[PDB]
C-alpha cells in the first residue's frame, strides 16, 4: 500500500505592503 | 509506492507597513 | 515511503497602513 502522506508544504509568500498612511497634520499658521 | 502529496503549507506572514501618508493640508491664514 | 511535500501556502495578508504623513505647509501670511 502507499506510504504516509507527504509533509505540509512551506509557508506562503510574505503579504504585500500595506496601504498609504493617513494625511499628516495641518501646517502651522501663516 | 510513495504516499500522496502533503497538504498546502501555512499562510505567509503579514506584509510590511505601507508608505507614509501625504503631507497635511496648509495651515490656517496668518 | 512518505509522499512529497505539499505546495506552498497562500500569500500573507496585506500589511498595515503606513504612518501619518508629515506636516502640511504654512498657511498664507
Amino acid at each position: 500500500p502507499p506510504g504516509p502522506p507527504g509533509p505540509p508544504g512551506p509557508p506562503g509568500e510574505k503579504g504585500p505592503p500595506g496601504p498609504p498612511g493617513p494625511p499628516g497634520p495641518p501646517g502651522p499658521p501663516g
